């Protein structure tokens, strides 16, 4: 019941089918940092999955049901048991209503069915809460989960020069993106694009850059170039072009990995061939990370973290991810802590190896 709803102001700012979007805001009079989180919930890249997407996830495209109020849970809960983070900061929620990972911009119309406009969405949120007091923020934290994730890395650098250009270069805009880092690698079986289920990531973001109107980081979208952008979908790829202090929160064996992977267990003995895949699978993914200073990563078979009420439980070297969090809080500062690590990645092969994964 903590967070309350507001629909943006600006109408022109809305979810896929045109309703406002908005976002649920609980204020903490006391506190200067402000915690930004981003919905995840897949994406749809054509007509026909959107129409589907529209008949049996319509919250995830529209504001018309949306409830008045929403839970606080995980990070962001306002109780410090179950938060041990940053349970007095302003907390808000974003719904995610707009299907395009976050990154469209292109509104409904005589040609457009559907608005994707999750990167404007992101900017008049921000825009909306600088007269609800993140005007005297110290600290943005944009986090989110699986596409929510995802869209921290394409939107954190934007909220930094938003904020600059709005003339509050004083406010530190930083990421933290859970799950939402994924591989564009080999398929365990694969199948050529032909209909939605069958259509790997890289081609369906691909497509859903051209029908969302998607935008990506500007050093990102340089490197790349035009009809290359999916690139930049891909966190081992955008995150090394980013300026903002962003920290990665992911699963070594990611289920929605995983699933892209075409890889479905059953709990029925793994033969070899996967076996070898899954293991190459966190081995790739700990690879992507060597280079990310401040991670978390433990050795599970699970997906998202962050809002997960007992996110607290999980450990990697005996670190809790709260705590790690709270390294990184410590780091930013302005040399490493003794005892307060912030680069926290499994190195045990299999999932559960870790003995506090998340049971399930
Ligand atoms: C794949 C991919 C590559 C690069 C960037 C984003 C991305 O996807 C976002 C997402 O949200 N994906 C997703 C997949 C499978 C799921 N199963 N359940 N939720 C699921 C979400
Ligand atoms: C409303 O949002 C649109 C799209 O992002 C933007 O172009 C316009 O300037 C906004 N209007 C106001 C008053 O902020």
């Amino acid at each position: 019941e903590d967070l309350r709803l507001h629909l943006l102001l600006n109408t022109s700012v809305t979810c896929n089918d045109g309703s406002p979007a908005g976002y649920y805001l609980k204020e903490s009079r006391g506190s200067r940092r402000w915690l930004l989180f981003l919905e995840g919930g897949w994406y749809c890249f054509n007509r026909e999955n959107c129409d589907s997407r529209y008949d049996t996830m319509r919250r995830l495209m529209s504001s018309r049901d949306w409830p008045r109020t929403r839970t606080g849970t995980g990070i962001l809960s306002s109780q410090p048991e179950e938060n041990p983070y940053w349970w007095n900061a302003n907390m808000v929620f974003i719904p995610y209503c707009s299907s395009d990972v976050w990154s469209g911009a292109s509104s409904k119309s005589e040609k457009n069915e559907y608005a994707f406009m999750g990167a404007l969405i992101i900017q008049e949120v921000v825009r909306e809460l600088l007269g609800r007091g993140l005007s005297g923020a110290k600290v943005l934290l944009l986090a989110g989960s699986s596409a929510g994730g995802t869209g921290v890395l394409l939107n954190v650098d934007r909220v930094a020069e938003q904020l600059e250009k709005l003339g509050y270069p004083a406010i530190q805009v930083r990421g933290l993106a859970d799950s939402g880092w994924f591989l564009d690698n080999k398929q365990y079986r694969h199948t050529d694009c032909v209909d939605t289920i069958t259509c790997a990531p890289t081609e369906a973001i691909r497509r859903g850059i051209r029908y969302w109107n998607g935008v990506v980081p500007e050093r990102c979208r340089r490197q790349f170039q035009e009809g290359e952008e999916w690139n930049c979908f891909f966190g081992y790829k955008v995150y090394p072009t980013l300026r903002s202090p962003v920290f990665v929160v992911q699963w070594l064996f990611d289920e929605a990995q995983l699933t892209v992977d075409n890889v479905h267990l059953t709990g029925q003995p793994v033969q070899e061939g996967l076996r070898l895949y899954i293991q190459n699978l966190g081995r790739e993914l700990r690879h992507t990370l060597k280079d990310v200073p401040a991670s978390f990563a433990p050795a599970c078979l699970s997906h998202e973290i962050i809002i997960r009420s007992h996110w607290t439980d999980v450990q990697v070297k005996g670190t809790s991810l709260p705590r790690a969090l709270h390294c990184w809080d410590r780091s930013l500062h302005d040399t490493p802590l003794k005892g307060c690590p912030v680069h926290l990645v499994d190195s045990c092969p299999w999932p559960h190896c870790n003995p506090s994964c998340p049971t399930g």
